[PDB]
């Protein structure tokens, strides 16, 4: 289980149309009258970022990527 925080900083995950993506930190945004925290993602090759919902990140589509072992 966990307690708060979900998607912790430099975790591989994916996000597309990039594919893989790394998640630097919590970043509120004030929108609606409202502060939410989205993660700030970073991909390579740009300075383009996608804001992640704290409360349902994987319903954007967001999942954990993961690596061989040999």
């Amino acid at each position: 289980a966990g307690h708060m925080k979900e998607f912790r900083p430099g975790d591989k995950v994916v996000l597309p149309p990039y594919g893989v993506g790394v998640v630097a930190g919590i970043a509120q945004r004030s929108v609606s009258g409202v502060s939410r925290a989205y993660y700030q993602v970073d991909f390579p090759g740009s300075r383009s970022k996608a804001y992640v919902p704290v409360e349902a990140p994987h319903s954007v589509g967001l999942r954990k990527a993961l690596a061989p072992e040999e």
